């Protein structure tokens, strides 16, 4: 989007105010490197080293260049120096191949160390945190963070070093050489960065204010497409239009002075670079005259002082990311120290046996809503050898007493008193989860096989007996499964089983899928009756079974082991499931806090009393779409052929300081008559630097201005189109508000920032690409083929970057994908037992995969990094020995090798620098072709049609006749609503309408407006509706819908809405009138004040007496009420029915309403009913009563004098 755009734009803190943030809170550097053996900390030397011998590779390279090109005007060899090249070379690739390695072996493991840690944290949150930061949340945050840390510390932490070295030799190498010149050179770039600084606030000062008109129109658009069919009967399409054009303007001209400032810039870095240049050459020049030291060694130094003010570039990007990463590591460290409040041990002293567990008045409360205690005077208690009961719904807080038991919520007040000697909390945790068995409303279980989700209790079980006192892989193996055989007979699943082969040597589905719901509770079971269960706890079990199966397991855990001693619990909806019980115990809270309140068995309380269980048992028992826009740019003309000049210029004039340069070079070894070709040179760089700065200024700036002029009148035209249609279109449901702004909040400013952004830069590049491929041939054909030959296939063949990142994004995309995702779903499984059986299994599982895939990638990528850096100087050497071996035979002059060498080169630098300025094209291709159907699109009722009779207020009858209607909505075009409708309304006469709630009564009126068209018969004054010009008919007309709807304008204008003719007396004649014009006038900015979006300062009784204010101005003939005082406080409802009475004394306007105050509706004049006493539709049962037939025939009426 584009509000997201600059927020980020602007939401981009420089690296001094990350310094001053990370200064106070005082972060490690040492923070990502913690966790490391001292092996790791020397291996960190070696690529350090590694690294700052290849970056001392430079200074020579420059300190040889001149030297070179001395040695090859005046005729001599330049071979030994090739190999001092070469061989240098070489040592460079070695030491980055190496340095790669210890980058790929570093990062992921400690990388995935992390990963276990954060795991750990997770499977230790006391409870709590489970309601806190629930699932899925937690794995969008980790692997965030992991993109933000593996994309950070990699190679680019080291790379840094190597530039700091290289900067590091070339300028003290510049330094020694020579000192004045240099110091000359170099006092310029400081009013570069000024001018930088200056601009970038005078961007943002008016950025912003960009955004003030932007958020606007947003409103202005949804709160539009929310209230379309009072802005549709109330005629408003037009006075909004000027509203958003008016809003556009200030927006387009903040940001096209940005734009300009911003290209101004721009132009003056590629301008002042060769200023800087000619007054080095001059100055070298004019102290070399004055000597009498060499030419050559000039050369070598400008070069240097310019890449070295590259470097700073380059570097500081970088480190931002190092810094952003380390930051954000830094958020997990925190998460990983967190301090639950439940944590074991494994240490508690543990009781011989279980007796006397007691409770004393539960007082706890949410830890959200601390306001909201839960639980009052609950106490009781638990004796070993016995049966208990409860019975409830599924909110009433059993959750927090299974939690209690669970230990997974601490009460303030509430004890948990066991044995009369000991707290649960001196108790082991583990040992009393060893001995209890729970299962759910739904089973929860895992996705190996029905035996080994049973064993994991037993795993747990074996703990215990090997903690106090690595043999758990190996124990694990001792445990069998006759236990689950026999106990598999009992829950009778032999038959399910025994049907498909494999009974559990086959894999069941994700968390155990390939079993029926009631089956994976037999399973649930068996597992809970298997784990020694010193306690049965059922959650609601039954709650989704069928009798058969509920009842198979009420014979199952009724007479089931342990009975002596145990507390079996059966939890559910119906009640025959406690049909026999020891004790029932029963809370409610009837508003801050529940208690016991009765108790008693089935029998001796189904018929005992009238108490709560008896109430219970008594009661319930494609290619013209884009030459559209390219007709809409080349209408332009005037902003076309000066792009086309810049364009032009700023192409076929660059080349030419390439062959300049080589010109001065050739004429700086000759002594006599150096002066003048001095002169005449450094005069005409002068010239080109005028130029240049001009022609990129200018090509930017209506580059910008064309886009804007672009999306500018494109918006208008949609939004025009989009406003007038139909209802229906919006009835549907993928004609959504939200998606309609975001076409036009998105694929617009994608217009702008794609296609002629893209365009451009193709003109540009393939014109430079013309003039050079032209102008070098000209001079010497062998070398420029052989150049762009050996270009050519290094980067469509050995293409090292692309095939790197392809590498990269293809592995970045990565089964323990499936184990870690299976996890977070049966949380509540691995508590009830398991935790560190997987905690060691997803490490297996990953290390399995990891090496094997990581051997291959790291040996191939780190050796095509190495070869990417070091490339080149192999090129640029080979260059050398080719020319020299044609110059010595005599074949070609140096002077035209020179020429078409320097031309290759800085136009390929250059079009390398200025393709990565591009923008996204596909998608808005693609969305122009999805949305241009709606700005073309037929509406079929259109307002601006003016075909039809006319009609004046003058001569208005108000007669209206129905004869029979079945109309079916598009939402369900298969049960019909009407049937048989027919009815009358004279003139000046009121004519009241009740029916049943939901009867239709409120779509008759969209079908006056013809909101929606049309079986269905209506005569106004004994002509059809659809032949009367509704240009008109929607001007005398009024509604009083059941809300009314303000919009964000002030109040003189809404009541305005409509007509914009009319006098600020008209609305206080007609205020006065409304009887409104009281607490308006007791406020400043009376019919100035700016309401709220939709009017929330606002009240209800004001805003309904505004609503009826807009509709009164018109003096409509026909007026439209239903229900228009439903539930309204005291005062504004008493004004309202006295202004209703008020008009309706005047029997000047065929009124209509719909409410159910009979004491108004007694004063009507007619009655006209409408029932459905069967689900067919609605049609009428009593006509032409109005007060006379009271109650004189079964009807409706007879009840809305006695019901109502
Ligand atoms: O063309 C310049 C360039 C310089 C240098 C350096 F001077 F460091 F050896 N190496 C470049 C490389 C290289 F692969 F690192 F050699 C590729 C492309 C451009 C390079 C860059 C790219 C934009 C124009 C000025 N800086």
């Amino acid at each position: 989007s584009i509000k997201e755009e600059v927020e980020k734009e602007l939401n981009k803190k420089s690296t001094a105010e990350l310094f001053r943030k990370i200064k106070n809170e005082k972060i490690s550097f040492f923070l990502p490197f913690k966790c490391l053996p001292a092996q790791h900390r020397k291996l960190l030397f070696i690529s350090f080293v590694c690294a700052v011998l290849s970056g001392g590779t430079l200074p020579f390279f420059i300190s040889v260049f001149g030297v070179i090109l001395k040695n090859m005007n005046l005729g001599d060899d330049i071979n030994p120096i090739i190999l001092s090249l070469v061989s240098i070379g070489l040592v460079q690739f070695i030491l980055s191949m190496i340095s790669s390695y210890c980058m790929d072996v570093i990062t992921s493991k400690i990388l995935k160390t992390l990963k276990l840690e954060y795991l750990r944290s997770v499977f230790y949150q006391d409870g709590q945190f489970h309601d806190n930061n629930p699932g899925s949340k937690l794995r969008s945050d980790l692997d965030f963070y992991l993109e933000q840390v593996s994309s950070g510390i990699g190679t680019k932490f080291i790379t840094i070093f190597t530039y700091a070295s290289s900067f590091l030799g070339l300028y003290i190498w510049s330094l020694i050489k020579n000192a004045r010149l240099t110091l000359c050179i170099t006092c310029v770039f400081p009013l570069i960065y000024v001018c930088g600084v200056i601009c970038n606030k005078k961007v943002k000062l008016n950025k912003k204010t960009s955004l003030l008109y932007n958020n606007n129109t947003m409103s202005i658009i949804e709160e539009a497409l929310m209230g379309i069919r009072t802005v549709a009967s109330y005629c408003g399409e037009k006075t909004i239009l000027n509203k958003f054009n008016l809003s556009e303007t200030f927006y387009s001209k903040y940001i096209l002075k940005a734009n300009f400032v911003e290209a101004l810039h721009i132009g003056l870095i590629n301008g002042l670079i060769l200023v800087s240049y000619a007054f080095g050459f001059w100055y070298g020049t004019r102290i070399i005259i004055n000597s009498a030291f060499n030419g050559a060694s000039v050369i070598s130094i400008l070069l240097g002082v310019l890449i070295s003010m590259f470097m700073l570039t380059i570097i500081l990007p970088n480190i931002t990311e190092y810094m952003k990463a380390l930051e954000a590591t830094n958020s997990l460290y925190e998460i990983i120290n967190r301090k639950p409040l439940v944590e074991n041990n494994d240490d508690g002293e543990t009781l011989p046996n279980i007796k006397k567990i007691e409770f004393k008045n539960v007082r706890f409360h949410y830890d959200t809503r601390k306001d909201v205690e839960i639980y009052k005077d609950l106490s009781f208690t638990l004796k070993e050898g016995k049966t208990y009961a409860f019975v409830g719904e599924s909110g009433c807080g059993k959750s927090t007493i299974l939690k209690l038991i669970e230990r997974l919520y601490d009460p303030t007040e509430g004890d948990i008193i066991v044995n009369d000697s000991h707290n649960l909390k001196d108790i082991n945790l583990k040992w009393w989860r060893s001995k209890i068995g729970v299962v759910s409303q739904d089973p929860l279980l895992f996705s190996n096989s029905i035996k080994n989700n049973i064993k994991y209790s037993l795993y747990s079980l074996k703990d215990l007996e090997a903690m106090e006192n690595l043999e758990m892989k190996k124990e694990y193996q001792t445990i069998k499964d006759s236990d689950v055989v026999d106990v598999s007979k009992k829950v009778l699943i032999h038959d399910f089983v025994s049907s498909l082969p494999d009974k559990y040597d086959t894999l069941v589905g994700s968390n155990a899928s390939k079993l029926s719901g009631g089956q994976k509770q037999r399973i649930s079971i068996a597992r809970a009756i298997m784990r020694n269960p010193k306690i049965l706890i059922l959650d609601e079990a039954t709650s989704s079974l069928d009798n058969k199966s509920e009842y198979l397991v009420q014979k199952t855990i009724n007479n089931l082991k342990g009975n002596e001693n145990r507390i079996t619990i059966i939890i559910a909806h119906r009640l025959s499931t406690i049909r026999y019980a020891n004790t029932i115990f029963v809370l409610s809270n009837r508003n801050e806090g529940s208690y016991i309140i009765e108790q008693g068995t089935h029998d001796s309380l189904m018929k005992n009393k009238n108490g709560i269980y008896h109430l219970m048992i008594n009661n319930q028992k494609a290619p013209n779409n884009l030459r559209i826009i390219y007709k809409e740019i080349f209408s332009y003309k005037k902003d076309v052929t000066i792009i086309f000049f810049s364009i032009l210029v700023a192409g076929g004039l660059y080349p030419v300081f390439a062959l300049l340069y080589a010109r001065y070079v050739s004429t700086l070894f000759d002594f006599a008559n150096l002066e003048y070709n001095s002169n005449k040179y450094s005069i005409y760089i002068l010239l080109i630097a005028i130029a240049m700065f001009i022609s990129e200024t200018l090509k930017n700036y209506y580059n910008n201005k064309i886009g804007e002029k672009v999306e500018k009148t494109m918006k208008r035209r949609l939004f025009e189109n989009i406003l007038y249609q139909e209802m229906s279109f919006f009835d549907q449901d993928k004609n959504t508000p939200g998606v309609l702004s975001a076409h036009i909040n998105r694929d617009v400013h994608l217009l702008k920032t794609g296609l002629v952004n893209n365009i451009v830069i193709f003109s540009h590049f393939i014109m430079l690409f013309l003039v050079s491929m032209v102008m070098s041939f000209y001079f010497c054909p062998i070398v420029a083929a052989v150049l762009t030959f050996i270009y050519f296939i290094n980067m469509r063949v050995f293409a090292v970057r692309a095939r790197l990142t392809k590498s990269k994004e293809i592995e970045k995309k990565e089964d323990p994908s499936f184990l870690i995702q299976e996890a977070f779903y049966n949380m509540h499984t691995v508590i009830n037992y398991g935790l560190e059986d997987y905690f060691c299994n997803l490490i297996e599982k990953a290390i399995d995969y990891k090496n094997k895939g990581q051997k291959r990638r790291i040996i191939v990528n780190a050796a095509l990094w190495g070869f990417s850096q070091s490339a080149q100087l192999f090129i640029n050497s080979f260059a050398y020995w080719f020319g020299s071996f044609l110059i010595k035979r005599g074949t070609i002059l140096v002077d035209d090798f020179m020429k078409s060498l320097f031309t290759f080169i800085f136009t390929g630098s250059y079009a390398g620098k200025l393709m990565s300025l591009k923008g996204d094209s596909e998608n808005a291709k693609l969305s122009f072709e999805k949305y241009y159907p709606l700005m073309i699109r037929k509406s079929n009722i259109d307002v601006r049609d003016d075909g039809g009779i006319r009609i004046n207020k003058n001569l208005i009858k108000g007669k209206v006749d129905i004869k029979d209607v079945n109309f079916r909505y598009i939402s369900r075009p298969n049960v019909p609503i009407y049937k048989n409708l027919s009815f009358t309304c004279d003139s000046k006469k009121t004519t009241a309408i009740v029916g049943e709630t939901g009867s239709g009564k409120s779509t008759f009126m969209n079908l006056l407006l013809r909101f929606y068209d049309l079986n269905g018969e209506i005569l106004l004054d004994d002509i059809n509706i659809c032949d009367y010009n509704l240009r008109d008919l929607r001007n005398l007309f009024s509604i009083v819908s059941q809300e009314p709807m303000l919009f964000n304008m002030s109040i003189y204008e809404n009541i305005k809405f409509g007509r914009e003719d009319a006098t600020l007396e008209d609305v206080k004649r007609v205020s006065k009138f409304a009887a409104i014009d009281e607490f308006i006038e007791s406020l400043p900015n009376k019919y100035d004040t700016n309401v709220g979006p939709y009017g929330k300062s606002l009240s209800g009784g004001q805003k309904q007496r505004i609503a009826i204010a807009r509709a009164l101005l018109r003096e409509p003939k026909i007026l439209l009420l239903d229900e228009a005082t439903s539930s309204l406080d005291s005062n504004s409802e008493k004004l309202i029915e006295k202004t209703i009475v008020d008009i309706k004394d005047k029997a000047d306007k065929t009124i209509i309403t719909i409410a159910h105050r009979i004491a108004s509706i007694k004063r009507s004049d007619k009655i006209v009913v409408f029932n459905n006493p069967d689900r067919n539709g609605t049609f009428v049962q009593s006509h032409g009563t109005h007060d006379e037939l009271l109650s004189a025939q079964d009807g409706i009426y007879k009840k809305y004098v006695k019901l109502a």
